[PDB]
């Protein structure tokens, strides 16, 4: 599924990720339109033979079971492919962890370049929520 800003925001906010563990709404958005362009289904295979999956490209080397990660740990306990549902709940869930691994959203590479230092409110702009 492919979600409208506002829409994946309203999403977000009932999921409970408005400031959890102190990150805005507007930086999730954010993170959610570099890494995957809004799209649940985003896939992006690594040379370490790991595979980034869903709206917020989490990779399957320490938190979900894809099969053939070798040393894979799935730490959110989902298969991957729960992760490409148009139903966000388990990616939400699986954010929570890794944001609260000990690097914050410095675990998602388009947000570091994207969204970090920026005004991310303006992600939230117009959805008066």
């Amino acid at each position: 599924k492919v979600f409208g800003r506002c829409e994946l925001a309203a999403a977000m906010k009932r999921h409970g990720l408005d400031n959890y563990r102190g990150y805005s709404l507007g930086n999730w958005v954010c993170a959610a339109k570099f890494e995957s362009n809004f799209n649940t289904q985003a896939t992006n295979r690594n040379t370490d033979g790991s595979t980034d999956y869903g709206i917020l490209q989490i990779n399957s080397r320490w938190w979900c079971n894809d099969g053939r990660t070798p040393g894979s740990r799935n730490l959110c306990n989902i298969p991957c492919s729960a992760l490409l549902s148009s139903d966000i709940t388990a990616s939400v869930n699986c954010a929570k962890k890794i944001v609260s691994d000990g690097n914050g959203m410095n675990a998602w590479v388009a947000w570091r370049n994207r969204c970090k230092g920026t005004d991310v409110q303006a992600w939230i702009r117009g959805c008066r929520l």
